[PDB]
């Protein structure tokens, strides 16, 4: 039993309707009841802010029907001002239940282009994240099925509470899954792009880069899934699992990196080719204005059973016991939500 609320369409001579997806979202009654939304193959250049509970796109195909922008960080608005990280997201996800099936999501900033440009060019952007995806503090229970997130640096915040990513492609560079959400990934391909402005010998990105509350007890969980090259180009080593990020955050006593962001990354069950070399620190700036690095050993970065080349076992690459692994079930990460489809 499925029906659809709304559909989207290329075509005029498809029916009764919507030509873009944000009327389609408008168009649903205030409320809470479920709203479904099919779409139909096609490029929809639109950015979606979604706050709405209980609505559910699904694409006629997830290689087919794409929602994209082109938005950076370091874009300026009307007034002037940078976009910013948050700013720059294809799709902001800020109510509860919300899902998504059979489609791509994509930034479109050409991070490659930009990097290629000349020092002096005034046009080349220094801020290089564009979001694809970001699920907000006010997004909980957001579902994501055979869904692809494209993008380079920062391609998927997760921010707040629980999402589940499941049949799902997400590639990127720099930090392409972050944020201090409940983030569960289950068969998903993570694919490390080809980075050409950087040097053989330094590092062209991470995986992760959580920045889970201490008292929080799961941030981004992955499990049987491929951590994967993009190319034979991408070489080997190049790639970090992940490095812990803490926020820049307004406290009490100024603005610095968030001490008890103390992020946690799990694999378990999950194929690496030979582009990873492990984990990674990061810098931020302490409540001095002073470089601070935040090391991978102080951190909730884990492993269970990897495989592939790029699985090797050592002290930096810490393990995790039967009993342990046995803590990150879906039922123990989602805790009492069952995500499932209208
Ligand atoms: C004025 O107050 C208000 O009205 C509201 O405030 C709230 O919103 C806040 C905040 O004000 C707002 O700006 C925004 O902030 C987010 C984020 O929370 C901030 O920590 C900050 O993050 C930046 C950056 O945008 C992130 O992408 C990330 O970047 C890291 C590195 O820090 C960065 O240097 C870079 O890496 C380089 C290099 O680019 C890369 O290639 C590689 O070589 O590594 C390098 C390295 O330095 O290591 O990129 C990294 C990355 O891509 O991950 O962290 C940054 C940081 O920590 O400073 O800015 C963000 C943004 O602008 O969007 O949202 C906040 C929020 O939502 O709060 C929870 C309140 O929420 C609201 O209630 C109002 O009060």
């Amino acid at each position: 039993a499925t029906t659809y609320n709304a559909v989207v369409s290329k075509s005029s001579s498809d029916g009764k309707t919507f030509k873009t997806i944000a009327d389609a979202i408008a168009s649903a009654p205030a409320g809470s009841t479920p709203f479904v939304i099919l779409i139909k193959n096609g490029v929809y250049n639109e950015r979606l802010t979604i706050t709405r509970n209980n609505l559910h796109l699904k694409g006629e195909s997830r290689n087919g029907a794409v929602i994209a922008a082109a938005t950076a960080a370091g874009t300026l608005k009307s007034d002037g001002s940078k976009w910013g990280t948050a700013g720059s997201s294809t799709i902001t996800i800020s109510a509860k239940d919300f899902s998504a099936q059979s489609l791509t999501i994509r930034n479109d900033f050409d991070f490659p282009a930009n990097q290629a440009k000349s020092d002096s060019d005034s046009s080349k952007i220094k801020d290089t994240q564009a979001v694809a995806l970001y699920v907000t503090k006010s997004g909980d229970r957001a579902y994501f099925k055979d869904v692809s997130l494209v993008g380079y640096q920062d391609t998927l915040y997760v921010s707040g509470g629980r999402s589940f990513f499941s049949d799902c492609r997400i590639s990127g560079t720099v930090d392409f899954i972050f944020g201090d959400g409940t983030a569960l990934f289950n068969n998903c391909d993570l694919v490390s792009r080809y980075r050409a402005d950087v040097k053989s010998g330094n590092v062209s990105g991470y995986l992760t880069a959580p920045s889970t509350n201490i008292n929080q007890k799961y941030g981004l969980v992955i499990t049987n899934s491929r951590v994967i090259r993009e190319s034979d180009s991408v070489p080997a080593k190049s790639y970090g699992l992940g490095r812990p990020w803490h926020p820049t955050t307004t406290f009490s006593d100024g603005r610095y990196a968030d001490p008890n962001a103390i992020g946690q990354t799990v694999f378990l069950n999950t194929s690496m080719d030979n582009h990873i070399y492990g984990w990674d620190k990061m810098s931020g700036k302490d409540k001095n204005g002073n470089t601070i690095w935040f090391n991978p050993e102080d951190s909730r970065f884990f492993e269970y059973k990897s495989y592939g080349a790029g699985a090797t076992v050592s002290k930096d690459r810490r393990q995790l016991t039967d009993a342990q692994a046995a803590e990150y079930t879906q039922s123990k990460v989602l805790g009492d939500w069952t995500p499932t489809l209208p």
